This record gives C-alpha cells, sequence and structure tokens, in this order.
C-alpha cells in the first residue's frame, strides 16, 4: 500500500478518503484537522450531497477505523509538526486551503512526508496537473504538486480539443458554481476581505473571480493568455457548469464537428452526454468534466463564427476523483 | 384620467402591475380574472413570499375585493371572450396568464368589450413587441394588441442597444442565469410542455434552458437582428436574475472603462448603472428593466482580438412588471 | 411475477418502480400518467433528491425498456378506461392522488385489475395499512387497500411502542417535512385554496394540517383520538421529521428506557439510531421510520412529559413500506 | 442624543443600527468590527433578506457616514481598548457574541461606556429583558443588561397570557427555526464541537438546542421550570415559529378563548393575525412575538386537555425591535 496522508479532513479530503477506498494499493493511514475524532469520523459517515460512507466507522482514540483499518488522527494547525517520519507518510493530500503554495507546502515534507499533493492551484515552481490532460509532465521527481481547481479540471479537456480540432483564437468563460465553504451563510464580514463572498451562499446569484481560464496555460502552454473569465456561484450544494465561448480559426465549424470531436476524445476523466440533463445528475460523479453536448451553439454573422460549449462537474467528486488519479500516478512513476 | 385596466391572470405579473399601478397616478385596476376565489386572490395580493406585504388595507367582498376602498372586480373565466369586459368599459387588458400569447387568441378580449391588450410575454402574430425606453414609441395609439416582450429582453435590449449604437455589434452570445418561474415544478415531475428539463426540482438544480430573448432581439431593435443567440441556466433563487453577454464589437480598441461610460450615459428610469458589488437579492424589487453592472465588464483580447463581456441584472418579476406599465401608461396615453 | 401497474408515475410511482425492480418476483407490466414515453423514461433514469437509475432505460413507443423488460405506458386520464384485462393487472399502485377513495379507485377493478394500493391516506370502507405495525389485519380478500401515509408510517411504530410499553396517555405530534409537489413553486392561487400551500414551497416554513396523528387509530385502534397535531413544511426537497410529545401512564420512565424500548422494536421497517444525523441522511433509505435516540427527552415538574423524533424520507421511507405491502398483498 | 456605539456589526449589529435611524434622539455613534470601513458600509447598504438601505452611506476613514452623519468605526476585538471615554458612549449594544457574560461585557464599562446592553442571553447577575413583558423590572441603576434571545422574546407574551389567564402547568415547546451564522455553510467541523450545527445550514433540518423555554423564569418568575424544548434549524435565512403544546389549570379551554386572550393582550410588541401566513410574511417585521389564530388547538381526551399555539418571528428583525425599544427604555431610565 501507497501510504497517504490527508492535511484537511473538509469537502475534498473526506471524499478523497472515500475515493481512496474505492482505489487498490491506495490507503489513508493519516488525518489531519482541527476537531475531535468523533467530528470526524461523524462528517466521513454522513454527507450531506455525497450520501452515507457504506463502510462502518467506529472512533479509537489514535483516531479512527474504517472496515477494522485504523487511521490516525491529528489536530496539528502547522504541518511541519505532524509526525509523518514516524508513519512513513509516501504522499500528503494537501486540502486545508492553507497550504496552497510549494514552499509552505515544503512543510510537510519536512515532517516526514515524501510528497504533497495540493488539492487546489498553487504558487510558485510547481507543476500544475489536470489528470488525462497533462499528467504525463510529472517525472516522479517532483516534491510538492498541484492538483489544479474543479473549473480547471472541467474546463482543459474541452480547451486541449477545441484548439487541437480547430485552433483556439480567444474566449471567455462563465462557470455556474455549487456555492462553497469559503462563502458565509449569512451576511457578514469576510476574512479575505470579498464583498461577494460576504454574502448568504444559498440566497444569491454571486459573481465571484476564478484563475481557471487565465491560468489555464499552466496546464496547456499553447494556449497560455487565450482565455479569461468569471464565475457565478448560485444557491446548489454541489454540482457546476462551465461554459466557454470562443473563437476558433477555423470558420466552417459545426455543431457535430465539435459533439463528434468530443465525444472521440472522451475518456475516464472526460466524459460525453446528450442527454438533457441538470446540475443534481452530475453530483458524484467520476468524470472530472462531462461535455454536454445538448448546449452546443454556433453563432455566425456573414463570415465570423462563435462558438459556445458547455462542461458540467460535480466541483467534489469530479475533482476528487481527478485528483486520486494524479496521486495514484504520482504513487507509480 | 382613471385609465381602466383588467388584469387576466393573477400571478406574479398580474399581481405585481396590480401593486405598480397603485403607485402609478390615473391608471385603475377595475377588475380582476382567475380561476380561484376572492379570498385567495385578495390573500396573494396582501402576501408576497419575494416582494413583501402590499402596504394598502385588502378586505374580501363578493364583486371581488377592495383595497383603500376601491372596489375591485373579480372573475373566474377561463375564456377570455365570456369576460364582461364591455359592461365595465375596460380600456386595456393586462393579459398575464401565459395562455393567449399569441395576436389572435389574445383579440378574444377585444371581442369581450376591451380597447387594447397588452401581453405579458413575447407573443406569435402580428403584434409590436415593445420594450419601454428602447422602442415604445413604435407605438402610434392604432395597435389593439401588444407585446411587452419578456423579462430577459427588457434585461438586454438597453444594454445591446448601446453596445451596437457606440460600439457597432457583429455577434454575441448570452447566457442568462436566472430565477425559477413558475412554470417549472416544484419535485421532479412530468411537464406540461415536454420539457426535461423544466420537468424537475426548481429549487434543487441549475437547469439549462431555452430563451428567444436574444434570438429574437431583433423584433425590438431591427438593426442587430439576428446577430444574438444564446440561453438560459435556472437556478434556485426565487426571484432575481442576471444576462451576461459575450459580443464582438467594431471597434476593437475597447476599453472595460469606456464601456462603463458609454452605459452610463445611457441610464434612464428603464436603464440603471452600478458600480456596487452586489448579488441577487439586492435587486429583488427593483423597477428598472435592467440594471448594468460596471463591476462585472471584461476585455479579452489576443492578437488583435477582442472578446468584450457585460452584465446585467434584473428582478424578472418587478423589472419587468415596471417595464409592462410603463408600456401600459404610455399606450393609454 | 406479480403483475404490477403504476397509475401515476410521480414521485411515489416512480420510485415504486424503482424499489420493484430490486424486488425477485414483482413486475411492473405498465404504467399511466399525462406525458410522453420520452418524459416518463428521461424522469425515472434522472431524480433530483434519489439519484441515476442504474438500469438501462430506453424508449420505445408501447412505452419503454428496462433493462430489456418491456414496460407499456399509458395516457389515459380515466382509470375506468384502462386496459386492465388486457395486461391481466394483478395490482395497480395507485399513486396520481386523484382516486384516493375506495369507490373512485374501484375505476381499476372496472378495468379489470384484481386489487388497487392507494399511495396515500382514503376515505371508503377501506383498511389502511403501516407495513409492520398493522399488515397483518390484510386477509387477501381486499379489493381496494390505503398505503397510508408518509408521516402515519413514520409516527405509528413509535406510537405503538411507547403505548404498549408504558402506556400512551395523550401526545401531540409536529412534523418537520419535505416540500412535496402539491405545493407551489411560486406564489400562487393553489388549486384547494389553500393559502399556506399558495406560497413559493423552497423559501417558506409552512404551517400545514395532517390526519397522521388524528386518525392513527385507523391503523393503532388502541390509541385511537389519543393524538393530534401538524406539519410544518420547510425547504428541504425529501426528508423529514416527526416529533411526538406525550403523556405516558408510567412516570417514572427515563431517556434510557425510552430508547431501550425502541431499538428493542426494530426491524426492516423500524430503524433505530444514536448518530447525531440531519434530514440529508435519510434521503433514500428504505426504513419506513428511523428513531433517534439522541433526540429523547423527559420533562417532568414535581411527579412528566416526553419528547422522542423519528426520521423518515417521506419519498423513499413511504415507497419500500408501500412495495412492503404490495407485496405481502399478493402473497395471499 | 443618546450615544450608542454597536460592537459587533453582524446580523443583529446592522439591523440595530438600521432599527436606530428609524427611531429619534437614539444615535449610533460608533461601530466596531474585524473588518474595514468598506466592508461595513457595504454590509448595512446591502442585505439579502431585510433589502437594501434606503439612506445615503458613503465610506470615509474615521468610519462612514449615514445621511451626512459620521459613524466612527473600529477593529478592535479586545472591548476594553475601545475609545468609549474619548467618544462618550451612553450605551454599547454588544452584538459580537462573544461578550454574553456580565464580567466580560464589564470590558467595555471600563472603556468608558455607561452601560452595556448584550444582544443574546448572558450569564452573571444581569437582568434579562424582553419588552413588554418584565422591562419594568430596570430601575435605571443597572450597569450590564441581556435582551434575552429571539426565541424567549417571541414565546414569553404568549406564556404569559398563558398563565395569567389560564394557569399554566407545564409545556414543551418547539422552535422551528431560520438557520443562523453559528452554522456551517457546508458540513465542517464546528467551533463549539456541535455535529448538528457542523451540517451545511441550508440543505437540513437540524435538531438544536435552546434555553428560551427551560430559561424562560428568567423573564417570567412564577412560571420558572414549567417549560422545556427544542428548535430545529431549517433551510429559510431569517423568519421562525415558536410552537408551544401546554397543561394548563384551566380544563374547560376553548380556541376561541385562547385566540381572545392573545387579541387582548397585543400590542407594539406582540402582534395578532388571523391570516394564514408562512415565515416569509414576518421578515422586517417589528411585533417581538406574532400570534398566529390560524394555528390554536385545543386536544382532550376524557377531561384532560392539551392546549397548541404558534407565534411568529423575524428571529433578526423582530429582536432587533425589542432590543432597541429595551435601548430606549434604559436610556430613559438614570
Ligand atoms: N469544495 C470544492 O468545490 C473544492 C473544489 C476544488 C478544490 N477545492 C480546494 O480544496 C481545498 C479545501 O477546500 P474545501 O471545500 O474542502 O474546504 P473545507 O473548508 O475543508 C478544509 C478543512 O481543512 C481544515 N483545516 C483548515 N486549516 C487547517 C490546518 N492548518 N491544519 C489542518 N486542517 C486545517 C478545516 O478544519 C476543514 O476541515 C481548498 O483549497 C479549495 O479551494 C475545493
Ligand atoms: N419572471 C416572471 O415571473 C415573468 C417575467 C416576464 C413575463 N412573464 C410572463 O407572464 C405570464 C404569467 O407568468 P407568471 O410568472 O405570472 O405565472 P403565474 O402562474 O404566477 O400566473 C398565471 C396566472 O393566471 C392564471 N390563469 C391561468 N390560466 C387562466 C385562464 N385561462 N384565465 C384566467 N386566469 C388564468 C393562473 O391561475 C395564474 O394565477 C407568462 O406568460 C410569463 O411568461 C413572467
Ligand atoms: N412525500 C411524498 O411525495 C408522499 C409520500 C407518501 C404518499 N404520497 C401520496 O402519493 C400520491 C402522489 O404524490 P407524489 O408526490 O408522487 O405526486 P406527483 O405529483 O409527483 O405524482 C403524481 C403523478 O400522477 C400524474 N397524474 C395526475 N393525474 C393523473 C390522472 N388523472 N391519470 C394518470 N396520471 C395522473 C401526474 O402527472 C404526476 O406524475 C398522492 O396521493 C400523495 O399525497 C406522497
Ligand atoms: N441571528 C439571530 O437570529 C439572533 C437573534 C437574536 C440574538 N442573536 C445574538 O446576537 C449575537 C450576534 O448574532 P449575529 O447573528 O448577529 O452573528 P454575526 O456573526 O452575524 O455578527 C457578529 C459580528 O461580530 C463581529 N465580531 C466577532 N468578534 C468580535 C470582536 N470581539 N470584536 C468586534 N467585533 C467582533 C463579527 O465580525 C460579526 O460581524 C449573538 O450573541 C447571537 O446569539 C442572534
Amino acid at each position: 500500500a501507497v501510504k497517504v496522508a490527508i492535511n484537511g479532513f473538509g469537502r475534498i479530503g473526506r471524499l478523497a478518503f472515500r475515493r481512496i477506498q474505492e482505489v487498490e494499493g491506495l490507503e489513508v493511514v493519516a488525518v489531519n484537522d482541527l476537531t475531535d475524532d468523533d467530528m470526524l469520523a461523524h462528517l466521513l459517515k454522513y454527507d450531506t450531497m455525497q450520501g452515507r460512507f457504506t463502510g462502518e466507522v467506529e472512533v479509537v482514540d489514535g483516531g479512527f477505523r474504517v472496515n477494522g483499518k485504523e487511521v490516525k488522527s491529528f489536530s496539528e494547525p502547522d504541518a511541519s509538526k505532524l509526525p509523518w517520519k514516524d508513519l512513513n507518510i509516501d504522499v500528503v493530500l494537501e486540502c486545508t486551503g492553507f497550504y496552497t503554495d510549494k514552499d509552505k507546502a515544503q512543510a510537510h515534507i519536512e515532517a516526514g512526508a515524501k510528497k504533497v499533493l495540493i488539492s487546489a492551484p498553487a504558487t510558485g515552481d510547481l507543476k500544475t496537473i489536470v489528470f488525462n490532460t497533462n499528467h504525463q509532465e510529472l517525472d516522479g521527481s517532483e516534491t510538492v504538486v498541484s492538483g489544479a481547481s474543479s473549473t480547471t479540471n472541467s474546463l482543459a479537456p474541452v480547451a486541449k480539443v477545441l484548439n487541437d480540432d480547430f485552433g483556439l483564437v480567444e474566449g471567455l468563460m462563465t462557470t455556474i458554481n455549487a456555492y462553497t465553504g469559503d462563502q458565509n451563510t449569512q451576511d457578514a464580514p469576510h476574512r479575505k476581505g470579498d464583498k461577494r463572498r460576504a454574502r448568504a451562499a444559498a440566497e444569491n446569484i454571486i459573481p465571484n473571480s476564478t484563475g481557471a481560464a487565465k491560468a489555464i496555460g499552466k496546464v496547456i502552454p499553447e494556449i497560455d493568455g487565450k482565455l479569461d473569465g468569471g464565475a457565478q456561484r448560485v444557491p446548489v450544494a454541489t454540482g457546476s457548469l462551465t461554459e466557454l465561448t470562443v473563437v476558433l480559426e477555423k470558420q466552417d465549424v459545426t455543431v457535430e464537428q465539435v459533439n463528434e470531436a468530443m465525444k472521440n476524445a472522451s475518456n475516464e476523466s472526460f466524459g460525453y452526454t446528450e442527454d438533457e440533463i441538470v446540475s443534481s445528475d452530475v453530483v458524484g460523479m467520476t468524470y472530472g468534466s462531462l461535455f454536454d453536448a445538448t448546449q452546443t451553439r454556433v453563432m455566425s454573422v456573414g463570415d465570423r463564427q462563435l462558438v459556445k460549449v458547455a462542461a458540467w462537474y460535480d466541483n467534489e467528486m469530479s475533482y476528487t476523483a481527478q485528483l486520486v488519479r494524479t496521486l495514484a500516478y504520482l504513487a507509480e512513476l
């Protein structure tokens, strides 16, 4: 077993834990957060959007047991202090949100971990990886890697096909997003000064920034600088949709050419559908991106075309499945 | 000059138009028609989940109800041609049922004795389709049946007008992010119009849906006919919507702040401008047809190329209803 | 195969369909609603709260296929017209909400069905059955049966235990309910004149009446007229909680006696839990009622008022109960 | 002007600010929180459930201006450090949730404030006040007062009438509550170890404890220890309902007697309705409690009656209006 520790037993940490239970040879030996074993065990077992955990969870004092397997729990807000050397950690899933930087995340390496995979975009000389778009950039010598963002994971395969098959000139993105835990429950001061994330998460359409389209070049260099865009955060608790509006090089692009090109590029990470689904239908899915042929649009005036595509993603589980694929790749090669 | 109005369909738009007409001198609602008793109609006027309590006094009689001592006749006739409009001397019917959205169908009110019909939606037939303060001057006063267009068209037209007049519109795609409406189901259930997406629980989903606001924009601004396309995403807010517009303009050295100034200069009673980081509930109850949001403006350029992106808020209920009542008052005068 | 037809392919119809797939020897041969095969197939496949249907659904013209099994679909708003004699229907699950009366439901028997199980409380000389509380009242001769209500199904096993083990004197109930399709999406005239169910379902706490406590005597006669209560419908799309506040005959009762008594009575229909769960955590569960030991309260002044709470997925909890009763009714 | 400062510009602080604008001779001169002026001004101006603030708000550096009136803003997490002596504060509305104790709240008095009114239940030798039920307990010598809870404010006038008119034997309460800011937006570790408040606030029915019924004796002593109950927190962002199930001393009570007794006791703090309203209809209302005659139930077996009533409250504005009435009463005594 590849010995994994999860730092930050949040939405992404707990779902990565559930996902790892379904992946042979991957094992979570340790978990770190800021609370007691009873609260960690409870939130693994019960999950508002993702459902009950099928396995048996029981609290001990080391931490908790899952199907007889013991998971050590810790409460260390500073990652350098974690006993990773004593537990022989191979890879930390860094899912706190507070170590989104190569140097900060190095704390886990000091602590005795062999490698750190960060469950978000991160600053520093790091590779930023979307599984099945650029995971092959990983050579096995990396110490600290970023798993990029949920949006980037919905967007990169779509953008890669658009550029490979048609040539991407430029594009603007809107992602329509499930609200997340960095948003307040009720209108209140926001810790990062964001006057929109300050607002009641579940009662608003809230515009917000994203670096997914601006920083796409980190996963596909060829289209670096060719995209921009923002998010609208809306009151569903998970499940999201990326809409992309592009100018292509080819000007006799068609709705069929785009769909077929997406269908043909599909894999475990990039799915394809022609059903008139809605956001609830993608909750718990394991594609990093699900291309929706029903939303494809080509607009033309005189000769010039504007193309528009949409892809679904469960910002939780789609992203988590991608993260676990990358983990598994990083542990093996 | 008490212009005598009858409201057909005392629904979201009908009730709100009633409330609006109380605030507008010389407009009077003498009659109301729906499919339920006076008690139910009076109660829904008094109490409104999103728009708040009606300030006036409402009491139930049998002719119908009284509002501030003024008697309103109420009827329950599913067939408009049977309504006693000749006996009540109706000047104008606000047709707000959703079941007469066609010139010939709506003519049923004219047969019944009404002088004019204004339809609270897009409508088929040789009709004028009007966005107040964009093309209300197309009305000459001879019209028998007029369409007040859609909520989305009212949010979009003044933005698109400015973009074309000041920059030249080449082409554009739209996404409106919409509050759910009463044509959507409470729970997943057979939909009456066979729509597999409006079939789904309205308040638990991001729901792609079609709209004609962009495609049919030429009905209100002919110069840009066929230059726009796009759709909607219905999301779980009960009212308050956002129109996002991604355009190619003729001019190519355009900047964020050129665009924002051009909108601010075109602002009026129907077309608001804001630079505050607001969210959807901040527009609930507002009486602008469209509220341009300078904080959302984006210009994306690669090489030569520019894609421009703008956003305008609207309360699909009250924004639309103030527009409808302005057109009503113009049509009467 | 017991040959079932589902009248009304709604929340309860479709979920009974799903449930019947998991149940050997039960088969849905036909389905009736007010829409096309395309819509019906789609809604079976995709479900906002209950998740994707695992099987394969494909539309045909007779109706649709589910894992290669053909289901005939119909569009008859009048049940007496349905070709139940031609299809040899054993039992109809009447799930429209429009035949909730023995005589009205008889329309299916006219049509050629042998039996009708109504997915709701119903008026008439009918048995009203909560599986595992009073299903043994069914002799097999019954023509039209009621499966009672979701709330009744949540309440009956709790109330039975309280009476058998402590003696029930009187009780008030509040059920906190997921909103349902009889509520409006937006404030609008309500077809039954209910000024509260008129209101936007997902934006309000909405008081509403319920006969679960008042008509509890229909399933447990011994406590007839000893309960009353209402509902508060709130903005979750499924999952509900029944709170019961009671006077017991015994007065030295404690939290830990109450919870033990509940745990001992647990079965296929009546679950027990000591986890601090919330409504989400019961979505899709198949217990008719999940007693929550963490909510038990004993209040006393001088010489007691007792308070308990049970979860239920008003959808799946009720459906599962309905399919158990179906299966029991077929097997007599 | 009575010079007021608001410690904690949260839900209750901002709404009390907005309420104080509507009340002549009450003036907010200073505000304290943990953020900048830009965020404080913005959140006053825009309010998801209570709507846009009608007045003009503009940011300055001392703080912000509201209709030309300057409000000083601060960012001091420790209250004793606040310059209350320099600004001559008469009363602090203590609305942080972190000073709900007489001794802890004394920090404002050390700072130079004359009196502190805590927007919550509080421990210590404090009077706990529900305006129009027991505000006459205040003599004007009090240093630190509690304004009780939103539930207590919804409940006390109802319970007072039931006891005065019929004699209260015992009762159980369930309040069905709007979710609040001590709940998590998504399932996540809770700071107070509460495994239910840990869950996604807007996706769940969440049982929770409340002291409103148990601690009713603090505001009406005669019925001390006669009530108990809990809450169910549900996905509305504001607006709540108290249900009260009671045994009364009188046993021939009817729906009609109960409803009349409630109607006769109505005032600026305790409203009465016979309309089939729902929670949204009470958002922004200024009654502390709105009795709902449509929900009154009398259940009887043989001779034994159980009575059930319900009262609405905007846990936000019903509470805030009660708080400001108490504020004004406290200011207009010594
Ligand atoms: N966001 C919006 O709510 C919005 C915006 C712009 C336009 N509209 C248009 O306004 C119209 C009404 O929409 P709504 O949202 O108010 O819906 P609604 O359901 O609230 O109202 C329609 C009302 O008319 C009644 N009615 C239906 N058929 C009738 C008949 N034949 N005779 C008399 N009364 C009848 C219904 O009982 C209901 O009260 C629709 O065409 C809609 O597209 C709605
Ligand atoms: N929580 C719950 O959903 C719940 C729980 C238990 C029982 N019930 C009861 O079950 C029944 C259905 O409730 P639901 O929530 O599934 O409703 P629903 O609205 O989702 O389903 C009813 C279906 O019947 C169809 N229908 C209506 N009239 C018809 C007719 N005349 N002929 C054929 N089809 C018709 C409708 O199109 C709809 O699909 C009701 O009696 C209800 O009170 C509901
Ligand atoms: N929300 C309700 O329904 C309700 C009703 C009645 C009473 N209350 C009580 O009012 C108090 C606050 O409630 P809320 O709902 O307004 O919470 P809230 O979190 O919205 O607002 C509290 C504010 O205080 C600020 N704050 C925290 N610590 C501070 C520090 N010590 N110094 C300065 N400012 C600080 C926070 O930044 C926040 O803006 C609590 O005691 C609560 O129990 C709440």
